[PDB]
This record gives C-alpha cells, sequence and structure tokens, in this order.
C-alpha cells in the first residue's frame, strides 16, 4: 500500500457510506486521511479503527467549520494533497410542486457551495503541493433524474464546477476531476428505500436499473478516487463514470403515472 | 412555405420512413428535393404526388450511382444545397457471435461510406452554395444498444465524422451537422418488430423506452431537418437529438438472460 | 408569421441581448410574448415597438415578483403556453480565490433559482395547455470555463435541472429543453470585453473559439428557441448546442499564465 | 506488483507507443502479457525484456493471424483475462477530397474490424473468466479533428462499439470499457510530425491543446488500462478521457484558412 504513501487527504463526509470508503481505499494507499464529517458516531468509529484516519468534526456548510478544518489539517500535517468533496445529501423523491426554493438553497448549501468553499481554501496548499481535487457528483447530473430538481441541480452544478475549477488551476498542474457514480448501496440508498410503500422492491429496480444487475459498492468509488488521485496524472476535468452501464442502452423510462397508448398508435 | 425556397436537396433513402418525412418536410419549405433511393415504388409515388420532388434510382453502396446522382442533380437544376445522408439499415437483432466480419463490412459500405462518398463529391458543390450536410445517425450512436455491434458502431462513426467534417468545411461556411432520432415509427421500425415472437410486445416496450410514451414520426425528424438547414446557422457539428428523452434518467438495463440477485445483496 | 400562433410565451430577461432575439423571434411566429426583465428601459422600448409584446416589470430573484408575474400573465392572457429562462449574468473574470461564497449564492438566486421559482409557478399552466419549457443555460456548462467557477456551476446546474424536469413532466406531455449558446455577441459580452485591457483583442478572441469564425447572433438563438417550442415534439430534455462548433477539435487551451516546456520534452 | 497477478492479457500493437506503456503496465501488475503486433522488432525487444511478456506476430487484419493469436494464447496458457485493442494508425493530414473509398476501407480493416474480430474471437474464453475488453479509441472521436475525415470515423465508431459490447456481454459480467486518449507523445505522433513543414511548431501545438500544458505519456493510459480491467469492476461501457483535459473550455478554432473578420463585426 503506497500508491499514495504520504499524502494528506482530507474527505468530507467520510463517516460512512461511500465516504467511508474513499477513506478507507487512501488509507490502504498509504495516505495520512482527515476524516471531515457533520456526525461524530461514524468518524469516531473509522478514527479509531484506522490509524492513518483522524476525525476533525465538521459541517461543509459552515464557512468556520471549514476554515477550521483547513487550518487544523495544515497545523497537524504541514501539508494538503488531495481533496475530497464527497458530503452530501439526497431528499425523498419530490416533484417540483414539492420542492421549496428553501429547500433548494439548502441543498446547494452542502451539496454545492459546501464543496466550493473547502476548495477555494484548500487550494493555496494544494498548489504549493501539485495536488488534486476530486469532487463526488452523480450519473443523474448528467442524464436528470425523476422527483429530484434540486438533487439533479446540484449535481449537474458539481461537474460543470469540476471542469471550471480544472481550467483554472491547470497552469499550477493542480488536477480537477469528478466522480459520478450511478446506484451505489449505501446507508442514505437504503435510508430513501425505507421511506418507499415497498421498500425492497425499489432496491431491486434500482439493480436492475444497471447493466451489470447491481449497485456499486463504496469500495469501488474508493478505488476510482484512488486512481485519480495516485495514476490520472494526465486527466483534468474529467467525469469518472461509476455507474455499472446504467446510462447505456433503451430502458423503461415512460412512468407509472405516464399516459401511454396502446401498441396500435405507437407515434401518437 | 419558403424557408428554404429554391434550394436543393439531395435526400438518401427517401423512399420511405424518416426518408421520405424528411424529404416531404423539405418540400413543403419550398425545396427541390432529388430523391436518392434504390427501391423504384417509394420514390416514383413520392415524385408523382410531390412536384418538388422528383426521383433518381440510386444505391449508394454503389460509387458510380453516386457519382451519376450528383452529375444528374447539378446538370438537370444548376446547384446544391443541403444533403440528407439518410439511407441505412439496422439488422435484425444479432449477438456478437452471431455477426460476421462481411455482414459488417456490407453494412459499413451502406450506413458509413455510402454517406461518405456521397458528402465528398457533394462538397465541391455545397461549397459553392455555402450549403450543408445533415446526417442521420442514431442515439444508439451515443448509448449503444443490445443486440446490435455492427449498427452502433456505424452510427458512432457517422456521428464522428459530421464533427470531422464539420471541421474540415467551416472555412467554406457550410455546415455539417447530424440528427440522432432514437425510437421512430417507420416501417423499418415495424419489420424488425415483426420478426420478433410477440411483434406489439416489442413495439410497446419501444414506446416505453421514451419519457414521452410514444416513439417520434418521421415528420418530426423533417421538421428537425429542415431547421438545420434553413434557421440553424451557428450550429455546426452538432448532434440534435429527436429521441423523446429515452437517453435520460433511471431504467431497466438488466436483461433477461442477466443474472440478477435478490435485493437482500444489492451491491454484490 | 403562424407557427406559434395564439400561444402565450414569457420571455425572462427580454430587454435585450438574446432575450430580446428570442422576443422577436416568438412575436414572429404570432405569440403573445410577456417580456419579464428587471430594466424597464428594454423592455417598454421592445413592448412599444412589438404589438405581440406587452412588458411587465419583473425581478426573477424576488418571488413576489414572479408570482405577479405569472398571476398577470394568466389573468391578462388566460393561458401559458411556453417558458424561456433567459434572465441570467456572467460575472467578469474572477479566479477562484477571487469568488465569494456571497456572490456565488446571489449569482445563484438570479441565474438558477429565478429559473426554477418561474418554472415551478408556471407548471400548472404548462400542464393544463401542454406547453414547454425552454431554459438558456451556456456551453461552458457542459466544457466548462476559465475564471469562472461561480458562473459555470449555475449553467451546469440549470443544464442538469432542465433534464430532471423534463422526467418529471413528460407524464403530462410537456417537454423541458435547454438551449446552450457559446459566444453570442450581446451587450452582455460587449461590456465584459470593454472591461478587459484590450477589448477587440477579446472580443476577436471570442470569434477565433468558434470554427465558424465569428460569434453568433441574438436572431439565431431565437429561431432555436422557435423551433424548440413550436416543431421540436418529440424532443425533451435536450441540449440544443448554438455554438458554432466551439466545443469541436483540438484548440490551445494552455493559458498565458500556464508553464509550458519547449517542444523537446512533449509529455513532460 | 499483484492488482492483475496471473491473468492473461492480450495487447494488439503492443511493439511500442502506447500499446508498449501498456504491455508495461500490466506486466508490472502480474499480468501474462500476449503482445500482440505486425513489427517483430519491436515487440521481440519487449518480449525478450520483459518475462511475463511474450511476442506473436500478428495482423489483426488477417482473421487468420487473429484466430492464430486467440487459439495459441488459450494453447499456451489456458486463459484469457484481458484484451486491449491498441493496434491502430493515423493517416496523415487529409482533406476530404484528399480521402478514398479504398483508403477508409483499410482503415476501417485496422482500426475498427481487427478490434471487432478478436474481441469475438476472445469473447467466448472472457465469458469463461468473467473477463474484460479494453478498446482504444481517441478523444476525436467524441469531438472531431481537422482533416482526419477516415480516422475520426474509425475512432466514433469504435467508442460506440465499446458500449453495445458492454450492453451484450453485461450478462456474463464480462465489462467492455474503452480509453480516449488525446494527444500522447508517441513514435506515431513524431512521425506524423515529422510529415510536417515544421514538425516542432506541429509538436508545440499539440501540447498547447492541454490546459495540463503537455502531451500524456505511454505510461498514463497503461495506468488507466490496468484500473479498467482491475480495479473498475462497476464500471462497463464508459469512455475513460485521458486528454489533459483538452476538451475543456475556449480554444482557437477557426483555421488558417478560415475566413475571420475584424472584431468590429463580431458576428457576421
Ligand atoms: N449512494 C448513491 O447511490 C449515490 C449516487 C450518486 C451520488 N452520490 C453522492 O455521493 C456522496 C455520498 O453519498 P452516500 O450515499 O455515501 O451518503 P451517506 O448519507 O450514506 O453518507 C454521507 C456522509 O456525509 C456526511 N455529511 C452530510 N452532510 C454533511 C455536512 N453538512 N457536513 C459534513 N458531512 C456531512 C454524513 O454525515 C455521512 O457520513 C454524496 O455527495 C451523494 O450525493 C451517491
Ligand atoms: N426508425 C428508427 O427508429 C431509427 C432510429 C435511429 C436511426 N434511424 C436511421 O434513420 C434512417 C432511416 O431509417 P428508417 O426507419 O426510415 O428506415 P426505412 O427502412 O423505413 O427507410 C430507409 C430507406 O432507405 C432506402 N435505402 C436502403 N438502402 C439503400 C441504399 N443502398 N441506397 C439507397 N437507398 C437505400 C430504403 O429503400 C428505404 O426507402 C437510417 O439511417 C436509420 O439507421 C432510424
Ligand atoms: N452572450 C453570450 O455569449 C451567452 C453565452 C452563453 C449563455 N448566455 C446566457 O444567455 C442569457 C442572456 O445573455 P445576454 O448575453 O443576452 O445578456 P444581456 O446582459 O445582454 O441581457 C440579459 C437581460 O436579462 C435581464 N436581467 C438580468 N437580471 C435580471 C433579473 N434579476 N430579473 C429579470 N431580468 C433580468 C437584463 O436586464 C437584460 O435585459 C443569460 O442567461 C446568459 O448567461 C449568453
Ligand atoms: N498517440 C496519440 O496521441 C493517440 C491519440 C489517440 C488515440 N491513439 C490510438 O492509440 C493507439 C496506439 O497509438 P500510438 O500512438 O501508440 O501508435 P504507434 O504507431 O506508435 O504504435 C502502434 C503499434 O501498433 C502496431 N500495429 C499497427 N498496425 C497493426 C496491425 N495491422 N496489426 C497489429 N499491430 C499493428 C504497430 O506496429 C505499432 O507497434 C492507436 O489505436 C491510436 O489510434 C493514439
Ligand atoms: C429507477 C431506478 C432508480 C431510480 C429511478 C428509477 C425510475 N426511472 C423512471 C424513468 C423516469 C421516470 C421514472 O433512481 C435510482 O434508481
Ligand atoms: C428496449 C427498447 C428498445 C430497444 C431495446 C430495448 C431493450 N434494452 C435493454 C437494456 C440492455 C439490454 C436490453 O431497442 C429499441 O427500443
Ligand atoms: C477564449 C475565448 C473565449 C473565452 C475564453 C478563452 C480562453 N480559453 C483558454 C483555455 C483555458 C484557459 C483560457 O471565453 C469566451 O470566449
Ligand atoms: C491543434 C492541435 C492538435 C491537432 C489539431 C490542431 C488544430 N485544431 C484547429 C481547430 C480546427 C481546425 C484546426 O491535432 C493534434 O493536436
Ligand atoms: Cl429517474
Ligand atoms: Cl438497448
Ligand atoms: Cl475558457
Ligand atoms: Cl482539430
Amino acid at each position: 500500500g503506497t500508491r499514495y504513501a504520504g499524502k494528506v487527504v482530507v474527505v468530507t463526509g467520510g463517516g460512512r457510506g461511500i465516504g467511508a470508503g474513499i477513506v478507507r481505499a487512501f488509507v490502504n494507499s498509504g495516505a495520512r486521511v482527515v476524516i471531515c464529517d457533520k456526525d461524530e458516531s461514524g468518524g469516531r468509529a473509522l478514527e479509531q479503527e484506522l490509524p492513518g484516519a483522524v476525525f476533525i468534526l465538521c459541517d461543509v456548510t459552515q464557512e468556520d467549520d471549514v476554515k477550521t478544518l483547513v487550518s487544523e489539517t495544515i497545523r497537524r500535517f504541514g501539508r494538503l494533497d488531495c481533496v475530497v468533496n464527497n458530503a452530501g445529501h439526497h431528499p425523498p423523491p419530490q416533484r417540483p410542486e414539492e420542492t421549496s426554493a428553501q429547500g433548494f438553497r439548502q441543498l446547494l448549501e452542502l451539496n454545492l457551495l459546501g464543496t466550493y468553499t473547502l476548495t477555494k481554501l484548500a487550494l493555496p496548499y494544494l498548489r504549493k503541493s501539485q495536488g488534486n481535487v476530486i469532487n463526488i457528483s452523480s450519473l443523474v447530473g448528467a442524464i436528470g433524474q425523476a422527483q429530484a430538481v434540486p438533487y439533479v441541480a446540484t449535481k449537474g452544478a458539481v461537474t460543470a464546477m469540476t471542469k471550471a475549477l480544472a481550467l483554472d488551476e491547470s497552469p499550477y498542474g493542480v488536477r480537477v476531476n469528478c466522480i459520478s457514480p450511478g446506484n451505489i448501496w449505501t446507508p442514505l440508498w437504503e435510508e430513501l428505500a425505507a421511506l418507499m410503500p415497498d421498500p425492497r422492491a425499489t432496491i431491486r429496480e434500482g439493480m436492475l436499473a444497471q447493466p451489470l444487475g447491481r449497485m456499486g459498492q463504496p469500495a469501488e468509488v474508493g478505488a476510482a478516487a484512488v486512481f485519480l488521485a495516485s495514476e490520472a496524472n494526465f486527466c483534468t476535468g474529467i467525469e469518472l463514470l461509476v455507474t455499472g452501464g446504467a446510462e447505456l442502452g433503451y430502458g423503461c423510462k415512460a412512468s407509472r403515472s405516464t399516459p401511454v397508448d396502446a401498441p396500435d398508435i405507437p407515434s401518437g
């Protein structure tokens, strides 16, 4: 485990789910990993289990928590090589009339502005290390998703912002890339399914959304992140799809509330 | 009907299906339309019905038919403003081991090289008119399709070649664009469905592949083509999707022969 | 001029630039056009010149202005067929350390949340009319842009949100599409150039960014919008590029502050 | 070096350039590498230098050479885990009127049909091993390139065919992915530059096409390939861009033969 030995890595939302899979991936590569999370429980458990990981309580929507996160990372470890902006939320399914501008703003604070604020504060140090930024976006930023207008918007912004940052930071040799996971089996996925009338039917539909026939694992996103940080030196501004092929081929897109005619009038 | 008055337009495969929808769209816009088709029946019927359309028998895989097509178009009408490369075939569903290199080559001759050969012979005249090329590709060139390796490859080539041509021909102000239809209800679609064990179930699945809940119509591709030729003067090298949103959102991609686990092991 | 006769169309930011080009395009197609703009001068001039256009002062970042815009549109004209979310701003060039979270939020309010709020309030009426939404995004949402992190992010969100809306609204047959202009010669473009040390050198570089060798015109975006509203009935969730081919081919991407080695060490 | 230990890997065109970089990457990961190349010199040198690599003379455009390649690979090593279709050619710059249908066909034989034929013959064994296919396409398949219509077309086909194969082979858990390199410093790149009036000016323009300010290295493509084969188990049908960001941001796209107006008429 030496492909990223000695590098200092900040992972937001690293207490569980994809974040924890990324923390473990970088630890196994030899990095010093600073777990940023608003929830103490998961981070402390990872901090105690993994020696290379330390936990720093930090809500990325609070400018002062993030400034303290960066300040403590430099003071305690002297450098910063990689920022993985993973902290993010997916609300329950909401139709457009079931969304509010206030909830949209709240979601932007977390999914977009938290990623922006940490990136900006980290860039002075990433420039000195010739480090790199990895944003965790989502496939639905590229292809849309039903009943998720605010969420889809925040992820479209993250993917685009990744490319803008890659252009701004290329003169320092600082790479900025993003991973777009499709359906990854995580506590978030499980919690959203548990809100549905038939949780396991929902999970099964999520599995059938991939030609590979399953959801991904946090560990597979984690391997994608370590590859971007440690072995993708000619990649900047890319969108690495970790989706099981969900974007490929024809599927079933007409919804249960969507008027569809019988097959004797195929084109209306 | 004057948005493309007086322009000379060649439409390959214009005897039926999307081609005929494009012929009718351009005729209604005021163009002189040369129907190129290997089948006399459909072209002659369109030629007789539509005064602005004439029919010239031409198999686009035969270099001499195409050279005669261009030569006759200039001799009879003095100019050439728009080439719509629409002639193309989709074979029945074939697994990769059910394809041959020889059939692939045959399909390349039609779907790709016929489009290439007419474009090359037309370019001297398109340059004088500051005309434009419109290639009919397919959505599956961008997202893939099951059981269609040779077909998907030819359409990936057409879409890419469209962009290469747009770069080569931009110094003459000749635009080169493509339309990528998804599922369009045509005689080709009907013939392929009729080979399946349950034709109407197949048609219905094709309808459900779109969030809009239906297949498109040749007339809707035809309107897209007239827009590209007549009102899209700042568009070159674009891929205009006419797909009903089939590429959007999560669907059902794990095939009936694809081992999928029960939802108690969601990520393998 | 009848391809959109009798339809009621709201165009935000319609007082000048691309917005005015869209207003004129829809008026010429026969629509009733409600010009929404925060600046009275341009809207009143268009309102007085064009009979089919009326002006309603409205700042799209103010929820009450938008609610009054929709309320007045229905009260005065009885229906709503098309919403063109065009109001938007591009700040001067700013490096990431020259951006603030507060300016980002302000830009999100205009470029994203104003588009969201009007869309949500309009959807009850668009559903009754089977109308459609057209968002004006930008090419840089797809490919990034230097010195424009907040702007690029807002446009990435708009493009993605377009696709989410297309999925949510497809059961009503309401289409939701976006246009991504590249470099369009507008007062905004002129004002940004005028901030540069060499305005005309900047304009010239903007012209050279396109294989076609020029910037686009508001009228060309306007024609793209009328096509989406009136003749693209099988298009939903698409990104219509109006860019002159700026995304095509290799160009010059290493910036004047970017360390580039001599050509005797080509790969570092 | 154990991330791909014991796997049998066929690399076409592995004698030099990107192919050799991929051979070395897989050897260092522990694989048994079968170098396929039409040129004995480079392959024999790699075979002798690297113990895990053996060389089998094979022209991928000859169906019998490929059938013998697969037959010998199984007979000598009992299995097949990964096929890297890298063999390919880029002709010198050719305008469309400087291309022939015959040269296009020749280029399709190598760039597309050689990749197709080996893939088809390999699939029975890849299915037993749950292996994977990696195609080396190109960025210009996605964004076009000037003076390269036949080349661009072949790479558009490869990228699309990759996605079709990913759908067909997902029920066996066989992944099919592609890498799209941008400008990689290779003997091919050097040979093409040496045909230009100013080779080093050409190389320099190739370096300036990337925001990172350099071309990539075969080793960086090689690391991307090992990642796809060994650690990307939830990726299928993806296009992994190894391009230095060449696709990002605005550049200089109006060619030296392209009429461009002075900046006092910016939009024509
Ligand atoms: N799970 C999927 O299928 C999926 C798909 C696409 C994208 N994603 C994205 O991946 C990321 C992780 O998703 P997940 O499924 O692992 O989620 P999760 O809920 O399982 O884990 C998210 C973690 O982030 C932390 N977090 C949340 N808000 C925070 C804040 N304000 N400050 C700091 N930490 C905060 C949580 O406490 C938690 O530990 C998110 O950005 C999500 O949008 C997930
Ligand atoms: N129908 C769809 O859903 C769909 C989807 C995506 C792309 N497309 C593409 O659109 C085009 C038209 O498809 P369609 O469904 O209308 O097909 P179709 O079979 O209904 O019509 C094709 C026409 O082309 C003619 N043609 C065939 N081979 C020819 C040749 N060698 N020379 C000259 N003319 C020839 C046929 O005689 C026929 O008139 C094709 O390129 C097809 O691949 C269709
Ligand atoms: N000009 C380009 O090259 C270009 C490129 C890509 C995208 N775009 C987008 O196209 C749209 C129009 O751009 P433009 O160049 O015509 O700009 P512009 O500045 O010339 O015109 C914008 C109009 O919107 C109005 N507006 C601004 N803020 C508003 C608010 N809060 N409420 C209501 N109206 C408001 C302005 O008063 C003005 O009339 C924007 O969304 C912009 O981001 C433009
Ligand atoms: N170099 C770049 O910048 C670049 C960019 C994009 C894509 N690519 C692609 O990457 C691949 C390798 O490119 P490269 O620059 O390393 O090329 P190269 O010329 O340096 O090496 C290609 C190798 O393939 C072998 N080969 C050629 N024809 C063959 C045949 N018929 N059968 C077997 N082997 C054959 C050659 O002998 C040589 O060893 C090609 O597919 C190319 O199109 C390269
Ligand atoms: C299926 C699987 C999913 C999902 C959503 C779906 C449903 N898509 C349908 C197509 C548009 C309307 C609904 O979100 C995560 O996994
Ligand atoms: C559904 C609808 C279609 C179609 C194909 C399908 C089936 N897609 C499944 C996902 C990959 C395996 C099979 O071709 C035209 O319309
Ligand atoms: C050229 C033309 C433009 C532009 C920006 C550029 C500059 N691009 C370079 C590549 C990345 C660093 C800078 O914005 C509008 O028109
Ligand atoms: C610049 C760098 C390159 C290249 C090509 C170019 C030139 N592009 C210009 C934009 C279209 C017309 C010409 O091929 C490899 O590296
Ligand atoms: Cl969805
Ligand atoms: Cl399919
Ligand atoms: Cl830029
Ligand atoms: Cl180019």
